[PDB]
């Protein structure tokens, strides 16, 4: 039995709008510390590992772990109602068919408690991540968003290129092509405005812009985004949460 | 001969587009005490009610009765024209061909005369309303509108059911199913929050969402809408003006 | 070698904005006192004339003629990156093949830096403006824009009606029929509400309201209209910029 009471139900919404375009299926853990999800692009090219701690949650109680399974097209049909500043409370009683969602306003009166059905997935999990990336750089959420969806209309594959001090992002089509460059540093007048970089090993991957395209949409949701990048592995695009946080693991282009 | 001065062309702008998506048709009858309308869904199961009293128009003089047909598509497009605050006049000679709309603004320089070509339909005028509803709500018209389209995501028919001081919204679908109940309450730092209820008689009936949809479009056209229920007649939703109504009559669904 | 540095990257991607919907290709012709250029229309009924003078840019510098095709469609593209105040510097290298477009912002990190592939375009340019037109009147651009667009829902001919001080659009469709008259007068408390009129021969044209739609979008980019009508020629709409305009010239219907 469980029972967990985001503080707005915005956020919920927000989480799953964040990554809802990329992937259509989606199983929830439940657990004592938190719910943790994750969601496996069809083309097997994107994975969405979400993780929300208790410290997310106005109140959580979950008695015993449970997994929900749920479309994300459903799921967020029925997350688009209620009030936009209301408590919206998952619940689920132990091993359930359905999962209700229950919305309630800044006065005791709409009681509005939708029900959602709930989809079988078996957990074949992933653990993707690295202990050592070759390049880890960090930058606005909002400036990666401008650099992704500038360069995706020159061509279907954007192209991150990591050297000392130096982080270069390219297009090449049939239009023209582009090229951001950026750098790092430490700015003082918004310490959140500054560009991160360190790099072990320089880098130079390609990506398809659709998923880059699906991956920024994260930017509603963390001012910053972590971006991690390897030869031997999938890159890992990352946005913090409060407590948690929902990260894109993202397979590069062949040749 | 017709000449009827709307104060703002944006009201019968707005009591159009109130309605327009409903039905194509509509039959606007011009007397001494103002004007009235009717029109019905091809489908018959909507028929919409509407009054304008001369306390809506800066000026009005209608000599004779007159009846005036018009394709709400063609209307609704002559109604876009001109500028939001400007005086739109209605005009008529008698036994017309065409109903004549013509703006001018606060200052006397644009005269924008746009004339409309009349449709003939045949006056089988409707009295569809009841002396005794089984309930009477009453309610704020963009709660009313909210608790429609939330629900309407879900299936294709929201039930409406109605139980002492308890008024409940419902859905029911493929997706999952929706609840939203409400109840009555005089609410005193804005009367206009508040929450109405009549009941003689329990009721339980379902609508077309399709209809409750386009219904609640007339929220537009004042903060309450009031709803009454019966078993044995269709529901009238009213959306009440400054010296008038916007009425729509909707059939309930069978089984 | 050209490089020619606009203030606001936001005037240059507005003038072509200002016409890019009418016409696919075109030419532009760098000189040492600026750019201009020309398009054409497939249909042959609208041509598109554009000057750029030198104190439209904070730096310009064209060492020799140069001449640039491309297309609209991908330029504007191109156009649409980087952010609204930044500095756009076009560049092209003598005798070249790829025009590039260097934006950079109000700090030195983000330097972004596209690069367009030419066209191919012979330069039949055109000389279609006339020493007298029969009127000339000039109104702003706002104006011209609503009375346009309000006509262009009744048929797919808007005509152009001028005598002694009234000037006079019309439109003549199925639905019905729509007529705004205009007259001439110098307001004081803005001079630039105004209405001005010159006419020598009363004229009497029609247009494709196609085209007289895509004009209107060059409201974006002065407060002021001048249409110059003649008989015996294209009529003339003109948007003034800093230094420099943007003309087009439109052929009227026959019959």
């Amino acid at each position: 039995m469980l029972e967990a009471k985001f503080e707005e139900a915005s956020l919920f919404k927000r989480i799953i709008d964040g990554f809802k375009d990329c992937v259509q299926l989606v199983n929830f853990q439940c657990k004592e510390d938190g719910i943790i999800a994750q969601a496996v692009a069809a083309s097997r090219v994107l994975l969405v590992s979400l993780e929300i701690g208790v410290e997310a949650f106005q109140e959580y109680r979950c008695d015993h772990p449970v997994t929900l399974g749920m479309d994300l097209t459903s799921l967020s049909k029925i997350l688009r109602c209620g009030n936009n500043t209301d408590t919206l409370t998952l619940i689920a009683d132990n091993t359930p068919d359905s999962i209700i969602l229950l919305f309630e306003d800044t006065k005791k009166d709409r009681i509005a408690e939708y029900s959602l059905k709930l989809m079988d997935i078996d957990a074949d999990f992933l653990k993707i991540e690295e202990l050592q990336y070759d390049s880890t750089l960090s930058l606005p959420s909002s400036e990666f968003s401008k650099i992704v969806r500038d360069l995706s209309q020159l061509s279907d594959s954007i192209n991150i290129m990591i050297t000392k001090e130096t982080i270069k992002f390219v297009a090449d089509g049939d239009i023209g092509s582009g090229s951001v460059i950026i750098k790092p540093f430490v700015d003082m007048e918004h310490p959140e405005t500054s560009i991160k970089l360190e790099m072990d090993q320089p880098v130079d991957l390609t990506f398809g812009a659709k998923y880059l395209l699906d991956i920024i949409k994260g930017s509603s949701l963390s001012d910053r985004v972590g971006i991690r990048l390897s030869s031997e592995a999938p890159a890992l695009f990352q946005f913090d949460l409060k407590s948690g946080f929902l990260q894109f693991f993202l397979a590069p282009k062949f040749n």
